[PDB]
């Protein structure tokens, strides 16, 4: 076991997949995996290990923010094996072009976090995924007649941030998605040697703003798990 | 309601205890509040509020790490009136003297995190608690007969930090406890007016290390509690 | 004697108050100290010793800003055996409700010196009084009939700032007071194991022109030194 | 005309590769390009456009690090109606199983240069390549039989450092190649709207004395050079 | 009259010569200027004008540290007419061939202080001396057949340092004194539009910690200052 | 040879004049330099040894930016025997006074480059020229009856600075020429043990954009070699 996973090595597959809301943890494994138990529930963080289509899959929420999904992605790598971490969350868009429901797949991530400098003698380190993942996700969203885009998000510490005039900064240099996790998930992996990807929906226009139906954002919450898990075949190969 | 919080003004109490730990919200408002009402489930971060002694008071976790914890405390105070906010939690010592299940109450609160630089314009932010606050909280902790340590936190954005030499540099500078959201809700607080403390009690000591029972451990976790809410009615004189 | 100092163990009392002129601190021992006599005079920073209240007690100028005070207040502790240091200076004021004349007690110091980040690892030091003699400071406030406010401070190394947005910044984030060495001094009591205090009168707002009358000001000054001596007396027992 | 390239539009492809030699821009172009003629000389930064099976293409040094290569991909960018820059350089390497005349392919650039915190108000931008652009050099490599390596460059500031130390921690975080130039023309592409690759061969190892000949490092360089070319193939379809 | 200096336009010479310590300023004006007038002494900061060799020249003590220096220097150019800033003062040696009593010339100033930043967006401005009074420095010495070295000063805000490492730094970059104001002074000059040199005396060493004879200290401090007056005398032809 | 210059040791003078375009050495070494012999060809970088009346000089372009003439000047210093480097460049004006044409000396250089805070631990290195070298610099151009303005130079790693607003912070501190790369050779200078002095003549303006023509270019180019190489002869009495 580690301090936040009452687990041990076997309980996790090699891959895991973490949505921000703990809840989402129980309805994947419900949803999508096949003869799935429980692993873990420690904080209430539930993880569960199941199988799609044949190949061992875990899930378990990171909650939100860099400093939490660092402590969970850490303990799956270095205790319990794990190779790749999939973050399937939503974001916040600055472009206009970018629409609700859009997936969007971040290659990069941009933060104003101070974790990476913390890491890398205070100079600038490229937080990225895992280029086949990017592929694989790509590939697979193609698949099943989904156009992801792929490019940087920003993670950032303050989901209330004072600094009204970031966005626009955001917006200037492409970002392509605002959320709270992908730098930090894409550092651990880098100091862990390991690999991971951020996936997101855009579930609000930081500009336009402008609604959706609960319907159409469970439609696209399961398109984004299902192009997580068929890339993860692709990517086995 | 607001983002992470599905509840109206009025459903919670003008002071919240904070645990971060979600489980805890539950057990708070079982063993301690009477009359207890479900005022939040979003996440699973479950909200209650109650009566202790007559005074309402309401209990809801607040995740880990700063960005977690700046969430719901600015919802909070911007949208539920909340004027007060303990959080209360278990903090790390690396100070020889500083022992298992010791009470800290961080009057002050360092950290390696850059939102408070990003608030003050790059400058450095003394993030602190309220005063008075911190001088109930002593009171409280004086009247149920246990001693209280007060002085600086440090609030870390890694719990698997990568530098080593830290926890030297923290101890040489006094720090009592190293857990990871004061500085956060302490910039919170700041940036929104309102007021806030944290509390915690030793569960580790990263030097000697050397563990504690269950049945201890639920004992000093009751009396934190004690302590917080004890406080409030001494606040509110 | 020290490089700063020519003095020697046992001139000063444990216990030194500090105001930034020293002209002024000639000036508190004249009008507070019995049996007062000059202990230094090295760059004109006149030290005096003495008894209030038949406890000895001295008083020395630290001059202005944190380099200055810093090594006044270092050279105290490790080579004169001095335990607590109390500032008592002036500010000014940036909050509306802050008035002329109020007595300001610092419990934290921000600042834009980089005195603590090069102590601290280039994070976030809080720099802090020592709690207990906060406490002290309130109590003796009350007891004389004083209201006094509990806050941060605002350590500036500019008199003359360049910068002035940054008194919006202070302003929205609660600083009671802005002078100029309290964050160095918290810095060097945490260094070298001391306790400190910085206890102020708002003698300027930055808006503006309410003015009062040099009797009524004066009057106000002694009662900062009346708050400190007695605080002393409180600490003691 | 601009201030460092003397030549007018159309006299570029919309594709350009870029080594840092110009003298090694003229052996492209007499290598690999039909029909070249010279379009720039200033400063003796030569450039040639030609054709590659029947595709325009241009190729121009751009000087060694960030600075010297901004401007001449900004000035292709913005006057020359440039839409995609492709970096054909040699890197250092300081991970083990990375060996001379590996081919490298920088997803992203970590660097210690200032220009993109200058860019991005002081935080952290992930200096990203164009992710089709990798793809299509990724999938060129396979159809020669090369494997290609696809992760983090380094563009450092001084080839001659004085922190020694900062390799141990490239290598540390798993970065594949160390050169001059990729975060800077990363940034000028996010900056005014292209897309950019930079493409590696490794010319030398942290540890070392590995060596080859001759024929096989430059047999190694046009392989590097036909992938980058036939890349441009891939994405035109 | 300006808040630290009770005078008025017309008490100064367009030239002050000023050292850290008040009591030196009554020194120079006792020894070396006729018909001396005590200007100030708000704070204890003595200043005094006179003539020297019929020229009239003001010498006031600035106080340590740049905070205190910036105040005055300001003052006095803002509110006092004065063109020229001498700072006449004491310095640190790190180099192993710097003896006691060197006079040094500092034609810039390194430092760890915060405030140029603050004034050049967190760049790096390079705070020098006015070329013209480092020349009419050389000459004067030369003609007094004294010797003197022009170079790099650093001017500390930590007389005591907690990073005893930059001296090695210091050294390494063939600082010439370690003292505390110029870095100030020069960018006081640049801002408010005036002009300043450092003129300094090694006054210790910071490896060594050897030792001087008061009869030593001030035939040397008597050269630093025959310096500075007749580098005026140059200045004024 | 070294990686970027093939050449020995006794092919350079121990004095080299450095242009950032090779096509300018060139020019320097037929028009200026008798018996001038091309050393190096590496990149393109053309490097040259002549006699200047009876003097040995070599001229050799630097490139463009920090990074690339940090490279040159390192080499030069450490396997050539270089003593003094001289650059000899353009720059841009941002003061209404400084005219097309005017030479500036620079004593100093500011700089937004982050290779100086990577020697100087994230401190203020004030980037500085040899004072001989610039009081020889004077004395010719007075010789030469030909204008010359020392002060600061600031050396900016993007030509194209997003950053608008920091010119008005240059005018303001009095900058007298922008260009990119003094502030790299005065590190390298101090780094590696040599001296160094960078001359520029302004060729454009920042504010006005103001035009010159090809006549008045190197009449003036030529005004600022003659000084550099009368400079020399000075240096060598």
């Amino acid at each position: 076991a580690t301090p936040h996973i009452n687990a041990e090595m076997g309980d996790f597959a090699d891959v895991v997949l973490m949505p921000g809301d703990p809840l989402r943890a129980k309805y994947i494994a419900e949803t999508f995996l096949e003869d799935a138990r429980e692993v873990n529930n420690v904080r209430g963080m539930l993880g569960f290990t199941g199988t799609y289509k044949g190949r061992k899959i875990s899930v378990m929420g990171h909650g939100m923010g860099i400093p939490s999904c660092s402590i969970y992605t850490k303990e799956l790598i270095t205790d319990f094996g794990v190779k790749k971490i999939i973050r399937v969350g939503s974001c916040g868009a600055v472009l206009p072009h970018v629409k609700l429901r859009d997936v969007v797949i971040g290659m990069g991530a941009c933060t104003d976090s101070k974790v990476n400098r913390i890491r890398f003698k205070d100079h600038d380190f490229a937080a990225i995924a895992d280029f086949d993942m990017v592929r694989n996700a790509v590939d697979a969203a193609k698949a099943l007649g989904i156009d992801a885009r792929v490019g940087n998000l920003f993670s950032a510490d303050l989901f209330y941030s004072p600094d009204g005039e970031m966005f626009d900064v955001m917006e200037k240099y492409g970002i392509l998605g605002v959320e709270m996790e992908a730098a930090g998930i894409y550092g651990v992996a880098a100091e862990f040697g390991a690999k991971a990807l951020t996936i997101c929906t855009v579930s609000d226009h930081i500009r336009t703003h402008e609604q959706t139906t609960a319907a159409e954002r469970q439609t696209t919450f399961n398109d984004m798990i299902k192009i997580a898990l068929e890339s993860v075949l692709l990517g086995d190969k």
